[PDB]
């Protein structure tokens, strides 16, 4: 018998103290990391449940272990809600993460060595979209594509590359692009050469769910997404598809298991189920709208203050600030802002003269501050403080003043009340 | 977002399914060798706010700001993993055992390299070479199994090693009840300059308690899950000892940015506390009971006339070959399930049936032991199992046994 009262506090002081400090840090810091958010206590409740004790390999109704009658219901709920929210007729909720979800797609549709057309990392693409240090770049033949001098995808050049290299798959999606991708146009290009159009909408899933950003589901053969970014759910992956054959769906299911994973995390999947339900609320829709609005408000300030915003603006939740002309590395800016309790992340920019760990820019996202209560007024004021720090990056007095101002606005907008 | 938000009043359907699973875990005797009951401390960590943090990279060398505290959490997990197993290297980021293994493969091998791994039907894991897994698809797998006696023949293993000259030899299993000679395998590996990779997922808890030989000092790399006999959260772990800085750098890179993205910090916090609990003296006596209970159950099965692969067990599990009884593992599994005895169908050496059907069942004692069962209860339970298997079509027999397990389950609650 394990007493339900056993806790970390009176048993592991070291670990507990670290956890409590992170809890406070989430309240005292303005999080502007585009890929982060604040999941609801409902999601955390699911993740802390006893579903963690169950091994449930296989799929609902067709498992490899006995006693899965109830976890089957849990997984089916996640599957059904994922389909209804995005308008898909197929969904796999078992991927442990976005990376695992993508790995499943690659291995289900391609053979090692096949040619793939994906967005280059510095230009906004994700590691799993072709980076040579990731499994994607190591196992497949990657042909990259980037953005214009205007900061947008040139579908004309994309078509040229597609026709010239004849890739077996074309990847649409990004980790740091602020524009709207024309999914239908990419599908056309893919069809012209008989390639698969794979769209990774991890970053914009929440926006797509609210109708604030074009849904790729009806244009791509396969779609993947994480459940922890703009979707504001638990950390995990998800695979979606529409209008595919039963064979295609069977391959996708097999690629996830027993192809690339073992037992799924049922407690996390329960979290996905409730998060997908919350994403159906009307308030979730107005939330995503504020997210997009706040991102625009912040861009205005940055431009007025004389900073280079890649693509000149944003149509989603994020934007990149190119610091090359300011003679600053993303690493420096990140550290300086951090001292003012403003947390962002250094980020490569198109044609970045520095390596990924250093970079010449920072990425800014509004999902967290918006979920926290911020609106345009607060977002604009915040962008101003950021520029004040960047202007006098070496003035300790400036950083101190800003820090006090953020600790202040943070106290008025608690994350978890 | 208000702290008072919860699932019960907002999502009745999900909550109802969760509550039923909660009750099921109390009313069922779980004998699935790979399952256990993690402590409320681990669940508490997994339900924390650490789930909100992106922390790619390693402590002190992250790709995002604001990782001062999650860094402490991960370092705690790393340090305790090293001390518990006597390793000088540990990676706590793998999302699972499969991801941990994938990292090892990609760090040490090139697609197409030859690998010597234990065949699935004979006790090996999917990631040890199965053709339906990434391991069998990306690499050239040469399999090895067990004797007619049910044990690994190191003489045959050495022959295969010398003949195929594999770049890596995998030691480890998902359904083998014996003791593997790690040192002997290292010798074989050295004779051909191959890497000895040991996946100790199933016996990690036993190894931690000293009840089973530790492979860490013999293998070049070791992996394990944290949710089986180690009784922690679901996740993977990589360990090593005496390797070079270069080897360790490769392993770290293989995990990230090689095969994963952001780690699950809330789960890692769970790993940290679970590893601390595994250091308790009571944990050691617990693993001992686990081994003892497994033996007590095997005796009964043999007396009752059932075939136990390998004729016995030296760990927490054992396989029951049902070929001679004209039963499929799928049938036995379903019958036992109706009596609230949960096991899992399992392939057996030279199984005439496919993996979804099988001709056997695997039995493990970690769960019932963690629940309070001792030899007496374990023996009585094995008896009930045989009663069901004997009269697999007698609903009256199944009903009587069911009443009995519900009865004993009430005396040994899992969580209170
Ligand atoms: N465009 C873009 N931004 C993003 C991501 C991405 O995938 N794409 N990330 C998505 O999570 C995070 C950054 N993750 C990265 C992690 C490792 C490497 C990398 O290339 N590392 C090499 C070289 C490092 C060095 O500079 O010394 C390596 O580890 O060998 C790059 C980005 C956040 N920003
Ligand atoms: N020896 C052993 N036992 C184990 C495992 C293992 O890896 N090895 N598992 C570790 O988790 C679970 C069983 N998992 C398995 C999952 C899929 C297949 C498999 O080969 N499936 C093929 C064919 C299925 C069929 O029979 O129709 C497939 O999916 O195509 C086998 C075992 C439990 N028992
Ligand atoms: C487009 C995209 N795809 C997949 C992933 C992988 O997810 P996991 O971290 O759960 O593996 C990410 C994560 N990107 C993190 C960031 O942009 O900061 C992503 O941005
Ligand atoms: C030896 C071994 N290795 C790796 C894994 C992979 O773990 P994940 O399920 O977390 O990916 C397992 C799981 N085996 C489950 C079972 O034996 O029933 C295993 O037994």
């Amino acid at each position: 018998m394990l007493k339900r009262e056993m806790n970390i506090a009176d048993y592991d002081a070291e670990l507990w103290q670290a956890m409590e400090q992170e809890k406070v840090r989430q309240e005292e810091h303005i999080e502007l990391i585009a890929s982060e958010n604040y999941t609801s206590p409902r999601v955390m409740q699911a993740q802390g449940s006893q579903l963690t004790n169950k091994y449930a390999e296989g799929y609902p109704g067709k498992r490899y272990y006995g006693g899965c009658e109830y976890v089957d219901i849990v997984e089916q709920l996640a599957i059904d809600r994922a389909k209804e929210l995005f308008g898909a007729d197929y969904a796999n909720v078992q991927p442990h993460s976005g990376s695992q979800a993508n790995f499943a797609v690659y291995t289900a549709l391609l053979e090692p060595g096949d040619t793939v057309l994906g967005m280059n990392l510095a230009h906004g693409g994700h590691l799993t979209h072709g980076s040579p240090v990731n499994f994607s770049g190591k196992l497949y033949n990657i042909v990259p594509y980037g953005i214009d001098a205007t900061g947008h995808i040139d579908y004309a050049d994309l078509e040229k590359q597609a026709k010239e290299h004849k890739p077996k798959m074309i990847i649409g999606g990004f980790s740091a692009y602020s524009g709207v991708v024309d999914w239908a146009k990419m599908r056309e290009i893919a069809d012209s050469i008989g390639a698969y159009l794979f769209v990774d909408m991890a970053h914009v899933a929440g926006l797509v769910a609210a109708g604030v950003y074009p849904n790729p589901v009806p244009h791509a053969h396969v779609v993947t997404t994480t459940t922890h970014k703009t979707l504001a759910g638990p950390r995990g992956g998800l695979i979606l598809a529409k209008g595919g054959s039963e064979e295609l769906y069977k391959k996708l299911n097999s690629a996830v298991f027993p192809g690339g994973q073992g037992g799924p995390l049922m407690h996390v999947i329960a979290g996905k189920a409730v998060a997908l339900k919350e994403a159906m609320e009307p308030e979730f829709k107005t939330y995503q709208q504020q997210v997009a609005k706040n991102a625009k408000a912040m861009v205005e300030v940055f431009l007025e203050r004389g900073y280079k915003v890649v693509s000149g603006g944003t149509d989603n939740h994020l934007f990149l600030v190119d610091l090359v002309d300011k003679n600053l590395t993303g690493k420096e800016a990140d550290a300086a802002l951090g001292r003012a309790n403003i947390t962002v992340n250094k980020n490569s920019v198109p044609n970045d003269p520095k390596s990924p760990f250093v970079t010449s820019g920072i990425r800014v996202g509004t999902p967290a501050i918006t979920r926290r209560g911020f609106k345009e007024a607060e977002a604009k004021e915040l962008a101003g403080w950021m520029c004040d720090v960047l202007d006098s990056i070496n003035d300790e007095a400036v950083i101190e003043r800003i820090k006090g101002k953020v600790l202040d606005i943070c106290a008025r907008y608690p994350v978890y009340a």
